[PDB]
């Protein structure tokens, strides 16, 4: 069974929910769990959600605390709903999809796991778990993780880090890397050769190639020189203007890292969650220069380097469509001269 | 095990907590407790206490549904926790006694029922349910009713009526008069001859013996006369005089319902709460006459004449001490010329 | 477009949300939305419901105020989604379905009016507004009521009455009766021929047909000897008995108003919203008797003797399947030596 | 000073703040003021304003219990801050004006009385109370009530009733008639000529005048007959139409009691507060007719009869100024033909 | 007296109440206290609490100031209330003991100071404060704390440091050293000789001797060999392990900060309070090792080598009691072949 003081129990000795049985003390007062530990109120929880304060937790204290996968690798796999666990978006700091359906009943809105309602659900499925394997393979719409491989299905090798409790990983001891497959129609897919984002952040920016090392010790000018970059204008779409007060480009965290080496600033992220683009309100604190609306994309510049290569310079103001966490994410790209004149992901 | 779904599984079905097995979600937000039915949330309790709402859903729908003496009748008689049930006080909207033990144990402070902190607690005994009268006799400080009769005790007669659900009543159907039993320091004290609110309302007054028939039905001047009271002044201190603002007398519920008959009226309680006193705050819509605080006690009519008659008057400016429902309720009489110039509950 | 303040404006100036133009400040406090008329806030409106406050005003603002099916109907019929309005439980105080499509986007959960999510959808159609006949007809499963009637289809008579604006009713200057359409799998039905509840209650019952009126007026005995129901046992199953603490029998309102007639109790519906059958907790305030929980259920007297007739009193211990309110409701009816026994709404 | 135990206590023994000096414990929780009973905590105040729940206890406990102006009279005239005294509004449950001065420094906006952001304040002074007088002398626009009548000003009758605690009523033992002043630029005015609503209500309508006695007890199309009022259709305006949908006409209280009489049915209530003129959501619950717009106005029938003869029945849709509680009310009037077609105050 | 506005005084000019005399605007709303400094609201208090928002500002507003014991020592010394001041839990935002006692009168469920109900109870003394010692004279079951030392009385030497404000800190200019005494049952104690937690953090963790500055800077093998730790493990029990997802040993501060030095990783305090055992969710962000639950103890460094070197080896899997903060803390103790396989606070 299912209640609110085993839950408690769980969360007390262990910190989440595996199955114990033991039952503590519960109060509930305003999106808040409190419980007495040795005769006092300690809180155990509290509820950023829209959901039902017990609702909610009972839903974190079943949250997934092996590595998952970025929130936002399955929102571009288009997942609706996880199988048999709960993925918790520590972003948000609230469940990533509102409903879930084999672990609770009242979470989700659809009759049963394949019902009409339930059809065009796409799974998630877990293949470090037991038999999840099997569900895939009855399953109609369905993406599932793999810790190694399967046999006779093509793999797709997704990216080197992930969430383990909230914080973005590569790991040794564990596997980070996961094999992906996708059967929308009970039929197998073909996942795009795609790009991964590194997911960074400027506080804790740490290069992960050479030529990003290059990039944060290297001076701006001799930078450009040295990896033939001249052409294509990395002064304005990385490096960063700040002569106005609109600031100007910068749509790469490596940029954003390059200047916040020389004088920290603030990002305001106005829509807490995760996404493959970012859009921040940044404003530089040295020159006093801002931008209302900033996007942020972090590939490796390694990456960055071989998309921009890769992409022709005749047509004046074009789009380009490059895979990025297995979704399609479109390049704004005026080239001017022959020479790239502004190139971000466009608004 | 002690689980919300469960109670309100309970809750759903029966009305209270019996003890079946089954679960029914459950959602709270904002001190109210909502179920699913058939898809739909609907609102099975709304915390009016002070209490966390899963800890007063719980105590509620533990409630003693069984008929039980007046909360007041508990008050008087000292009693600070009920053992094995939960006495629910419908004019608060809360339990009668905030800690709770011989139920659970998060509800009370008292380490252990027979703790040192909690040996000074006088216990509530219920006798209808088994070794309730053994658990009596093995009780430092406790308070017992039964429906019969027990060996080696004096019984005491209580009220005729009782609380069944909430509503005030006289039993046929159900045996709504206990013997009562008080042991103090394991002493089994003898209670007091005493005499018993009648927990009549104003709205649904009915009398209860032909002397209140008589005042209801009969002229003012005639029925004082008729029972010869001329020299106890019901004029006032019973028929209540409003010829000026400042809202004279009126210190019996019979007289508030007499003059109720004539027009109604408001009587506002600003203290919701039960009492053998109770303090009102009386508007008469007619006249405009209005006290901001009266004190009116539902003391049998008869009971009331017998209490004037067993009383001297000589004495010019006397205070009474009567027993009413096991406590000692004094009254100011004040006697001027050898009759009563004022009589009511001192506040 | 849909603003808070433009609906605010509606609601102060009509009640309700038609679509005029012009706007009102507002304020939302704690599941409260007040607007300032003449510089005072005044309480427009108040959430009962699990919903977003702002959520839930728009839909009460928009709330049907046409007489429409009460919800009861609808929850037999099984209708999921209203189209194009918005029913609102006045029981529950809350909306009757909790997504709405047709009307708004953000409340429901399926992603288009015609999608895989919403093939199951009952939706409901009011086809005394233009155009819902029509989407009736390309609809998959449906519900349809009428005014009046429609071409190629059979009608279904459906109840006398109607709620308008929360109150139940039979209307000369309203149509309170519709025709019945139902097409679960794009094929039209044939609604069963069924029995009506007359929705009524103790404080106001009133008598519909005679033999109503010889039940409230005539005496208990002669009555049942008057309709011949002496073989029938209407003193348990009708009458109600109060010999008990365990209240006995008692399942139909009109008993329920033949006993309240004589002395008033109460009901308490510990399940606040509308069934065919009405779960009570029932205490004889006279008495003293009281029934945990028990099954009313409002036919009209002639139909309740009209269903008893056509039952054969062989079988001892029978569950009679009848179709009330376009739903099966099951009475056990145990009959023993050729006499009901017992017979009520099985639990 | 001002403190909330003291205030507590005060309310506790009195009911509402006179300024003894005692404390009591207390607790708030989500608006609402608790305090310990004997040991149990009993609901003291429960805030349903926009106000801080302690500010709006504090400004609740120093209400005014004596006789006061209804507040749709003190809106009417105009009336923005009371003097050292809070006029609570029962209706919407609240105090009547949100700032106040003279009374508390932190529930009014402007600096000090007779600032520069105080002197377009309509002050109100309470002739009861001592000093009242001169402050309206001294006062730059001010609305001064007074028991009896003052030297050097012209006295205006208002109306027979008042509001004591919140009900209204015309007071045998209590002065419910007052004389008003209205001084502006503090230059005195001259009240004008007018009527005043009686107040009253469906649930308890009583008769005032023989006309009324007439309209009650007379059939309809010989009272109109008997009165002599046969060309000015009160069949609609006053009577009120039930033979369609849209209810028609039924702007007098009188007509909506006198069909209330014969069937009960529902008035809505949209904006909870206090005027002339009131705007209902009316149904009929017998026919099923219903208006969603009622402006409902209580005048004395006499008056109605007066104000109705007084009238030149030349323009056809007429509008007309009637001063009605110190304001002045518009009648829209489509009289055409010499005959009263409609007549009802304009929306 | 005690009122909120002078409580808001005090905070707002000193941040603690004195007991001044001079009162301010105070508002609450939703758990939170705000006054009106120069026209606008400034948040002065915010509920963390069960307690009710006044209850606990004023329980805030009176905390102690001067320097105090851990709340972890209190706790092992059993202590249950304190005299004549406060304790905040700035660890729980909450005060350290729900009832207090010669503070305010509705804190405690004690009826008296002393009483049978409060018989029991072990309270604190401040010996800094004059009269204190008395009252611990003439205690039943208290602990005092005296800044030097008492007539008659064997002191004990306790912690180094004290808590200021929250922050904790051996002082200087502040005596953070206390002698401590223990009369249960009237009768002095012998306080054992024990060992104390030095309170330090990952964050600012500072060597105190200069085995543990070795241990910061020397590398991990020859500090084992150095200091004769070969045959005692602390690669495990104290270095920490990180060859596998689940995270071995490691139940050391020291240990955390000498690895959070290589590589920061994160601590979830899932029950946020102080004890001298810490059970943290421990998560390697470099190798990506978590163990679910973790209990870390911060005795110093020498005094662990000191427990380890006085505990004998042959037992194959021991149970040690050693005295941690007046308290028996026992740990798990598997050796194997004369050597220390794990070695941690037993779970």
């Amino acid at each position: 069974a299912m209640s609110l003081e085993n839950v408690a129990f769980n969360v007390v000795n262990k910190g989440h929910f595996d199955g114990q049985q033991g039952e503590v003390p519960v109060s509930i007062i305003n999106n808040t769990v409190y419980t007495k530990v040795d005769g006092v109120d300690v809180e155990l929880f509290e509820n950023k959600t829209t959901l039902p304060v017990n609702v909610a937790f009972e839903l974190w204290a079943k949250r997934n605390i092996k590595p998952v996968p970025e929130v936002k690798i399955l929102n571009n796999l288009g997942v609706d709903i996880a199988a048999n666990t709960v993925i918790w978006d520590y972003k948000r700091d609230a469940p990533a999809h509102i409903s879930t359906i084999g672990v609770c009943s009242m979470t989700d809105i659809a009759k049963k796991p394949t019902e009409t309602i339930c059809a065009p659900l796409t799974v998630f499925f877990d293949g470090r778990v037991d038999g999840q394997v099997d569900l895939f393979r009855n399953a109609r719409n369905g993406v599932l993780i793999t810790e190694g491989s399967v046999k006779g299905l093509q793999p797709s090798v997704g990216p080197k880090q992930a969430s383990l409790n909230g914080v973005t990983l590569i790991g040794e001891a564990v596997k980070t890397q996961f094999n992906y497959y996708k059967k929308v129609d009970g039929v197998v897919q073909q996942l795009p050769e795609t790009y991964f984002t590194q997911s960074r952040n400027l506080q804790e920016f740490k290069p992960r190639s050479q030529m990003e090392i290059d990039f944060l010790e290297l001076a701006m000018d001799e930078f450009i020189e040295r990896y033939k970059l001249e052409g294509y204008a990395f002064e304005h779409i990385v490096y960063g203007d700040f002569s106005h007060s609109q600031l100007g480009g910068l749509h790469l965290l490596i940029g954003l890292a390059k200047r916040f080496k020389e004088s920290p600033f603030e990002l305001e992220d106005f829509i807490p969650m995760d996404s493959t683009v970012k859009n921040y309100f940044i404003t530089d604190a040295q020159t006093g220069s801002s931008k209302c609306v900033c996007s942020v994309i972090d590939l490796l510049l390694d990456d960055f380097v071989e998309i921009i290569k890769s992409q022709d310079l005749s047509v004046v103001s074009k789009v380009v469509k490059v895979t990025i966490d297995y979704t399609e994410i479109s390049f704004m790209l005026w080239c001017k001269d022959g020479h790239v004149e502004t190139f971000y992901p466009k608004l």
